C-alpha cells in the first residue's frame, strides 16, 4: 500500500491491536472481580 | 454515506468505542483497587 | 492546519492517548493480580 490507503491501513491495524489488548484487559477485570468476591465471600 | 467519508466514519467509530471501553475499565479497575485495599486493611 | 491533514492528525493524537491509557491499564490489572495473589496465598 501507499499514500493515503498506507496511512488508513496503519490506522486500522493499530485500533485492530488495541481492540484485543481491551478485549483480554476486560477478562482480565472480570477474572479479577471473580476472585475478589471469592476472598470476600470468605472473609465475611 | 461512502468513499473517504465512509472510511473515516468507520475509523472514528472504531476508535470512540475503544475509548469507551478504556472509560469504563478505568471504572471497573479503580473499584476493584478499593475492594482490594479493604481486604488488605481488614487482614492486617 | 486543515482538512484532511487537521482531521488525520485529530485521530492520531486521539489513538495515541488511547493506546497509552490501555498500556497503563495493563500494567495496573497485572499489579491487582499480584495483591490478589498474595490474598490467596496468606489465606491457604
Amino acid at each position: 500500500v501507499s499514500g493515503l490507503v498506507q496511512q488508513q491501513n496503519n490506522i486500522l491495524r493499530a485500533l485492530e491491536a488495541t481492540q484485543h489488548a481491551v478485549q483480554a484487559l476486560v477478562w482480565g477485570v472480570k477474572q479479577l472481580q471473580a476472585r475478589v468476591l471469592a476472598l470476600e465471600r470468605y472473609i465475611k
